[PDB]
């Protein structure tokens, strides 16, 4: 099964940080730990080194020549180099959660309150198409500079 994680700004601006948010990413780790992690080449030159304990999976048309990840060049490769797991993490960026989302049965999202610069968008999803599953809003504190809300939705119709 195919999952989106991702963390979005008002007007679900995604980056590669306007926000420090130690405890996203220790919500990112944790979702994302012993699974197989798919991401295009932007947001893999951007986090530079393989994510630890997880097969990193990079979609592009061009590769690179890292041998410390593994290289595909279509969605339906991706899906493939990952085999029989239980579930597929898809880490972005923009185009990518685009191309993924119709195959995708879960979403993790991390809704930042913070109103940002950026230029790149997540999917658009219909709303009604998914169920909140989880929900858990945080305070910002000494060591996460704004507040934030994880959820969790799991799809109930697709068109
Ligand atoms: N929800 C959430 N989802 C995301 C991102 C996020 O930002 N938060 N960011 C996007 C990908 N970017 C990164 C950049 C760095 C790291 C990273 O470095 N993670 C460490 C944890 C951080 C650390 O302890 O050093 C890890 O092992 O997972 C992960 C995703 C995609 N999805
Ligand atoms: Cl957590
Ligand atoms: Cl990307
Ligand atoms: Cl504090
Ligand atoms: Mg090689
Ligand atoms: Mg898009
Ligand atoms: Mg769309
Ligand atoms: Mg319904």
């Amino acid at each position: 099964m195919i999952s989106l994680i991702a963390a979005l700004a008002v007007d679900r601006v995604i980056g590669m940080m306007p926000w420090n948010l130690p405890a996203d990413l220790a919500w990112f780790k944790r979702n994302t730990l012993n699974k197989p992690v798919i991401m295009g080449r932007h947001t893999w030159e951007s986090i530079g080194r393989p994510l630890p304990g997880r097969k990193n999976i990079i979609l592009s048309s061009q590769p690179g020549t890292d041998d410390r990840v593994t290289w595909v060049k279509s969605v339906d490769e991706a899906i493939a180099a990952c085999g029989d797991v239980p579930e597929i993490m898809v880490i972005g960026g923009g185009r990518v959660y685009e191309q993924f989302l119709p195959k995708a049965q879960k979403l993790y999202l991390t809704h930042i309150d913070a109103e940002v610069e950026g230029d790149t968008h997540f999917p658009d999803y219909e709303p009604d198409d998914w169920e909140s599953v989880f929900s858990e809003f945080h305070d910002a504190d000494a060591q996460n500079s704004h507040s934030y809300c994880f959820e969790i939705l799991e799809r109930r119709h697709h068109h």
